[PDB]
């Protein structure tokens, strides 16, 4: 299991009493109530000392937000989750972005959960503790004291089940983030709801065959963990680094790479952010797709697993070859789509023909083909006997496997150079053989760019492009919408080949 943040034997060495006497802003905090334990009134200054006057002011506001959450009606959480969590969002946004306020926040939560007379309030503070642990840790100056506080809470008698469950889940999520590294976003409402109730976040991942897979994750769950989990659950090879699958984000059809160490919950936050930014129009999916094409089979692995992987991939490739950015050959699209129809629907009927327009779009033909070559399609379809599902499927897979773009990681690009020979719009098709420049207009490979020519620790890229070095030492500045995908593909193929 995960390494302890603090051993049981060190619990007695790290007492918050000592931390608080040495670090609290005692003079400026002078008040009626005890400064070191629960109080119902606002604090008159920050708990810790901030040289930045603005951070002192914000620390005081944070405390008001803590009080507000502690005192809020359980009914708001159901009727208006956005309102219910607003004070939480304020706290976590400040702490995540401003490292020098993190210990302040934790000290306020320790304080408000110390000698807290009312059980329901103690429960609210421990929910806050758990939200905070799920977002950022205390700094190295406080973390051992806070960890001692957690373990003491977990190990001693007292606290309701709710406080103890929150404390245990808080300690564990701190361990998970120590393992998986920092996150980048404040929890969405959906995540906070799960954290509050001490349960996993449930996410739905779409597979290439359109099927819906469920995963139970936590705040620290990475793309790599979830990609491995989905692989194992689909009975593929269990290591996504071997099978080459990852989970990507899809917003209204536009796909973006998710890095292996990136947190899926951070993607959920972005979704919520966009929903607000657009004020519905948000068609978001996670998608489980094949990213990397390694020649690493056997490794004497069950062919059964390799087979599940390959079926997911055929759906992906078929769909990509229906994408005009990758393929413009109507004859070809007709040939694969007509076989797919024979497989799924069997022999032609006038009832099928009457069903196609609109329905078959993206499934058996492209809109372009529904408009300019329907009859040509209906004709190729009629042509297939008699074809058994087995034969129909085998022929389709053959046509797919022999396409130039089969078994390549695909990236849509453009360039603006006046001294390079390629067309403005091209595809980079990356595989173990190199970085291939492909022209989707003619279905031809134009050049095979070498991984061995790229800078190993200084690959040049920006927000919109990656600069790839050609054999003659000139640079192709490939513009692409998903720069991270292109950069990571170059790095991952290079590393694989190195080993
Ligand atoms: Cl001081
Ligand atoms: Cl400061």
């Amino acid at each position: 299991e995960l390494p302890q943040i603090l051993n049981d034997e060190e619990i007695s060495l790290y007492s918050f009493y000592d931390y608080a006497n040495k670090n609290f802003n005692i003079e400026k905090l002078k008040q009626k109530d005890d400064i070191f334990s629960y109080q119902k009134s606002h604090i008159k200054s920050s708990l810790l000392v901030h040289s930045d006057a603005e951070q002192t002011k914000v620390a005081v506001e944070i405390f008001s937000k803590v009080l507000h959450y502690m005192n809020s009606n359980p009914l708001v959480s159901k009727k208006d989750p956005a309102d219910f969590y607003s004070p939480v969002k304020f706290i976590l946004t400040k702490g995540l972005a401003i490292e020098s306020l993190r210990d302040e926040i934790y000290c306020q939560l320790i304080k408000q959960s110390t000698s807290n007379p009312i059980q329901d309030l103690n429960i609210r503070v421990w929910e806050l503790i758990h939200f905070t642990c799920s977002t950022f840790p205390p700094t190295r100056k406080l973390i051992k004291y806070f960890a001692a506080y957690l373990k003491t809470t977990i190990q001693q008698s007292d606290v309701s089940k709710s406080v103890k469950d929150s404390a245990q889940a808080s300690y564990f999520i701190l361990q998970r983030f120590t393992l998986n590294g920092a996150r980048k976003q404040v929890p969405s409402v959906t995540e906070l709801e799960s954290i509050k109730e001490n349960r996993p976040i449930f996410v739905r991942i779409t597979a290439t065959d359109g099927s819906l897979k469920g995963l139970h994750i936590d705040s620290a769950t990475t793309c790599q963990e979830s990609s491995n989990d989905l692989s194992q659950r689909s009975r593929m090879r269990v290591n996504s680094k071997e099978n080459g699958f990852t989970i990507i984000e899809s917003f209204n059809g536009i796909e973006r790479d998710i890095a292996p160490t990136d947190k899926l919950c951070d993607v959920l936050s972005k979704v919520e952010n966009l929903q607000a930014t657009l004020s519905i129009q948000v068609n978001f999916k996670f998608v489980f797709k094949k990213k990397l094409f390694f020649d690493n089979i056997t490794n004497n692995v069950p062919t059964t697993s390799i087979n599940v992987e390959n079926e997911f991939y055929y759906h992906q490739l078929f769909n990509d070859l229906f994408n005009s950015n990758y393929c413009k050959d109507q004859d070809y699209q007709i040939s694969i789509g007509s076989l797919k129809l024979q497989f799924e629907s069997s022999d032609y009927t006038d009832e099928i023909r009457a069903w196609l327009p609109g329905n078959g779009r993206g499934k058996y033909f492209t809109t372009d083909i529904e408009k300019n070559r329907f009859d040509d399609f209906i004709n190729k379809y009629k042509s297939h006997k008699g074809l058994s599902p087995e034969d129909a499927k085998k022929q389709m897979v053959q046509l797919l496997e022999k396409h130039p773009l089969a078994n390549c990681s695909l990236v849509v690009c453009e360039h603006q150079s006046e001294s390079l020979p390629y067309p403005k719009n091209f595809v980079l098709a990356l595989n173990v053989n190199g970085i291939n420049i492909y022209d989707p207009a003619t279905s031809k490979m134009l050049e095979s760019v070498k991984y061995s020519n790229q800078s190993q620790q200084n690959l040049k890229s920006d927000d919109k492009s990656v600069s790839i070095i050609l054999e003659n030492k000139s640079t192709l500045q490939a513009f692409t919408g998903d720069v991270q995908k292109l950069v990571s593909l170059i790095k991952e193929y290079s590393l694989y080949l190195r080993n």
